[PDB]
């Protein structure tokens, strides 16, 4: 429960300090306590993200976050060996239990059953170049290990890769109501996909402090209105 360091769709919110000073410099003056913050702390060289970390949770007492370390592979900007990449999150885990951890799946499947013990897991998978052929097989993979959320973000190339993104992630929430997903499809192309959570069944949204979170926040009351 508690770390060793005490203390519809929502909308994420991604924070990428690249060091202490911009760590406490983050502004809540937007944020409203219903988004969920997600920290990238891929954007700290690897001997940074402990030292940052506490500043990070002081700041985002009170919302739930997401630690995310993004992969080179992936569209992030740190690489690290299974055994680095472990450590670091179950570090983290320990400390300060963030609400959600990032784990990129693709990237370290083979050690993913060290993780047996964690039930609060994200698991993701991010395509920058194009929308696989086998994105179902990637649904039904990543559903079968029933994580806290299975999370897919795909590039399209047309507009029917869009409406496939979308259909999935409809069509395996039909089929797997209590399994959480959070989808999109990545690009201007596919920014129908991000405004069309709640119709495709996808848990959050991400939006920016490509969409900001003041429109974002705008267009969730046009399509809840009456």
């Amino acid at each position: 429960s508690s770390g060793l360091v005490p203390r519809s769709m929502k909308i994420v919110v991604p924070v990428m300090p690249q060091n202490i000073e911009e760590a406490n410099q983050l502004d809540l003056t937007r944020i409203d306590s219903t988004d969920i913050i997600e920290w990238r702390a891929d954007y700290l060289v690897k001997d940074d993200i402990l030292t940052v970390a506490p500043a990070i949770f002081e700041k985002f007492s009170g919302h739930e976050v997401i630690f995310t370390l993004r992969t080179e592979k992936e569209g992030g900007n740190i690489s690290l060996s299974n055994e680095d990449y472990l450590a670091i999150i179950r570090d983290i885990a320990a400390l300060y239990q963030p609400d959600y951890i990032d784990f990129e799946y693709f990237s370290y499947r083979d050690v993913l059953e060290e993780m047996y013990d964690f039930s609060n897991l994200i698991l993701s998978y991010h395509n920058f170049e194009e929308t696989p052929e086998n994105l179902m097989e990637v649904f039904s993979e990543l559903t079968a290990l029933a994580p806290r959320v299975v999370k897919i973000a795909v590039m399209p190339k047309n507009e029917q890769d869009v409406l496939d993104l979308m259909n999935y992630t409809r069509g395996f929430k039909t089929l797997n109501p209590n399994q959480e997903y959070v989808t999109m499809s990545m690009s201007k192309l596919g920014r129908i996909s991000r405004l069309a959570a709640d119709l495709i069944g996808s848990s959050w949204t991400f939006a920016s402090l490509q969409i900001s979170l003041a429109d974002m926040r705008k267009i969730k009351e046009v399509l809840d209105a009456n």
